[PDB]
């Protein structure tokens, strides 16, 4: 509910299906601890990463494994992955959608924060 | 069902709400005839523009009235509107989503074509 | 000099070379009159479209012929072209760079306005 | 010369000036070692980060300090920074331009790779 990831393919004009996504939370020692992960669905979406109880304020990193996605399509890509790093705050809207639009040599990302 | 428009605001990190959208279809005389229109919802989406029966193959133009959107937020914009021009074909997937991500001096658009 | 167009290819990570560009200006009768045209160089850039004297106040449309670009590379893209429509020089003369980043099913455009 | 960074502001339609950029290279022990750093000029560009001799094969991370950029302009943005991670020079030496287009809740990045 509170954190969703959506991935789109700008070459095929389609959801980016079966993309691995890893979420990390910054620890007190300034290391990235694993938090949640999954693979995007047939709709390009990854739901159920976390719960309101566990998604406390902090710095989070969403890593989208774009290189493996392009390699599986036979397309040489530029990036190792796409990383989205942000602070979650409780004074802001409650639902976070991290969206990424992928091309072999480019990506765009935006946050949609609602409620 | 066959044609949906989704608009996002990259300044606020939100759906772009109440954006006027006008759809045109190219006529035989190479003029743009009005086809469908509406305003985006609270989710930034505009549904119900057309039906499968009416959405025949042809060249379509989706005009998103970005200038009025930014002016209503007190932000000086660059573009008069964002225009998305494309051919609809029956050999391709059946549902078209035209997505646009808006900033005052920039926009990005992508097509998600599924089924 | 006062109007430059730069086009990049997000699939190859390269300038988009030999892209046709047509510029129009809205006339008093609300028709798009031809204003200037050209093709991008090896650097993806198109210079020398107009002069300070000729580039008067008005509403301009920069049409970037993306479909022909992709088709020549063996890709059947979504868009017919990318159109950038804006009011120019209404505060006085300015220098405009219209940049476009192209993918088969997506494009992004931004303006850099100086002076 | 072999590595350049260019940053644009999609809110103002201008180069993003005085943006801090830190480059890291992955070491044999899989740690990110500092490689180069600098700030964008009035043109939004950062030149002279490295040399052909020093810019050997490896995995590099270009960290663009977008949060500090927006905060200085009175905007509380979403991202901590924009990170661009890529393998460089594995086919031989190349010239890399990392471009980023910034909005408060979104960024786009592309690579132009030549030679
Ligand atoms: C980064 C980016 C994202 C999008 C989209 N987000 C969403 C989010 C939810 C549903 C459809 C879409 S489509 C569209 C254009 C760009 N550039
Ligand atoms: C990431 C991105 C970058 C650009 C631009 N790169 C350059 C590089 C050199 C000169 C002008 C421009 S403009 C345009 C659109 C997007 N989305």
């Amino acid at each position: 509910c509170p954190l969703m990831v959506k991935v789109l393919d700008a070459v095929r004009g389609s959801p980016a299906i079966n993309v691995a996504v890893h979420v990390f939370r910054k620890a007190a020692d300034d290391t990235w601890e694993p938090f949640a992960s999954g693979k995007t669905s047939e709709s390009g979406e990854l739901h159920g990463l976390t719960t309101e109880e566990e998604f406390v304020e902090g710095i989070y990193k969403v890593e989208i494994d774009t290189k493996s996605y392009w390699k599986a399509l036979g397309i040489s890509p530029f990036h190792e992955h796409a990383e989205v790093v942000f602070t979650a705050n409780d004074s802001g809207p409650r639902r976070y959608t991290i969206a990424a639009l992928l091309s072999p040599y480019s990506y765009s990302t935006t946050a949609v924060v609602t409620n």
